[PDB]
């Protein structure tokens, strides 16, 4: 249905970015105006891993210590003085969004300044991540932080994942997480068509109702997949979101294709 | 090794049963002694459900209201005026171990009195539920409620899920959730020969170190899968757990098989 009257009925704020790989078209709204993507960054972290170490070497382990440790760590929390594959990290940043597996996965990587450098590669001038986990999901509508852009968000899932350089295995156990994952079953996969399939990370920031979406939607009977990206957040601070938002925005959106 | 100096080594009181369902071999240590299992029993109440609606029918809808929510719940936190299918919370128990679609499972089974109904019919005179999440986690060594023996725990394991009455859809749905779960690798996962599969649930009380692991336990090339129940603890009230105990008990025990 139209977006704007979503926007009405909820009183937030969209952003869609949707991109059909088959044919290239898009559904864009709100597509250049910047939000918070909190643990929607953990699937580009992830895939930016995933380019540089083959699947057979992810059995490669490293070592947690105390400092490692951040909230929300329901995986990587009792790891405190043990070893910890690159296997298992990724499995922990996807399905739990586990916040020491995202920011052990950005370390891996080569830090922030090394995330920077992919995105501009990638000709991603707008995804700005300056902080690291649990802050980088500290929205604020007075600051660029740890933002992007519906359309840059998505031009860049699309590169890195969708039409990317992943291996076939390294593809395939990214998207199986995000396939997965139950997490987001009141999101896109809420709203898309019964026998639809979804390969999302879902995020929210603690401000303004930030509540986000993302996926590689695969409509029945169609191997290539819609990249979609749906962000959404509200007036005040202390707002919180409704993910039917989400679902309902992914419903519309998906009529186009 | 011996299971003893596991106990010396580690200043912990372990809890073994181990049934090979194939040839009937057991392994048991300290095997009556009442352990709560916590998380655990997410595994039991999961089964009693799966006997009762067929895996056509998880698709079913319940709503969840504000009532419904207890804390650690991950999955159900966002359902507040929603519905979700028994599939969902099933898969939200398993992986995330969801209080409140344990709770909402028990439920939906017909409560405790029918889990206490159930256990009997197995046989299971020890299994002692009496409380509902998140207070069935609360071991005190002074009571017996929502404790079990390695024994009587594992039996049950064995005639509900291994050679139960599920049917292969539903046998299949929960034991590959077992499989998939990534939150208990540190447990039996870790002790195990590199080339075998486990399908386990954890668990962990808040007082004195209490730490489980239960699992099907297939042998690398073993169709049969190995029951075991690990459960351990510890003196103090506020002792915390090393995990490692129960990946080098799981190693030890699998020796013998
Ligand atoms: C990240 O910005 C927000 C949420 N990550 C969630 C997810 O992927 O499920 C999550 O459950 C972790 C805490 O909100
Ligand atoms: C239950 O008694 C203890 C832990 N359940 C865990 C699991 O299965 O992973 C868990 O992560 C939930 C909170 O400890
Ligand atoms: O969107 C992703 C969120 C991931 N981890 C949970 C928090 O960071 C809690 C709020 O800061
Ligand atoms: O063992 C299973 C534990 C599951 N949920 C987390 C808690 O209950 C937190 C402690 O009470």
């Amino acid at each position: 249905k139209e977006l704007n009257d979503l926007e009405k009925k909820y009183n937030a704020h969209i952003g869609v970015y949707a991109l059909d790989t088959k044919s290239g078209k898009e559904v864009k709204f709100n597509s250049d105006k910047r939000f918070a993507y909190a643990s929607t960054s953990k699937a580009i972290n992830s895939a930016i891993l995933l380019e540089q170490v083959p699947y057979n070497k992810l059995n490669k382990k490293v070592h947690i210590n105390k400092d490692d440790i951040v909230a929300y760590s329901p995986i990587l929390e009792k790891y405190v003085g043990k070893d910890i594959t690159l296997k298992a990290l990724i499995e922990a940043s996807m399905t739990y969004s586990d916040n020491t597996a995202n920011n052990k996965i950005i370390k891996e990587i080569g830090g922030i300044k090394k995330v920077k450098q992919r995105l501009k590669e990638l000709g991603d001038k707008v995804t700005n991540p300056v902080r690291y986990e649990i802050e980088l999901n500290y929205y604020s509508p007075k600051s660029k932080k740890d933002t992007s852009t519906p359309a840059a968000f998505g031009k860049t899932l699309n590169k890195l994942i969708a039409n990317g350089k992943l291996s076939k295995e390294n593809k395939k156990f990214l998207l199986d997480l995000m396939l997965n994952n139950k997490s987001g079953d009141t999101l896109i996969k809420d709203g898309v068509p019964k026998d639809y399939k979804v390969a999302d990370k879902s995020g929210q920031a603690i401000t303004y109702a930030s509540r986000n979406d993302v996926a590689f939607v695969y409509p029945k009977g169609q191997s290539e997949p819609i990249v979609l990206v749906i962000f959404t957040n509200k007036d005040n601070k202390s707002d919180k979101p409704n993910d039917k938002l989400i679902s309902e925005t992914a419903k519309s959106v998906m009529k186009e294709f």
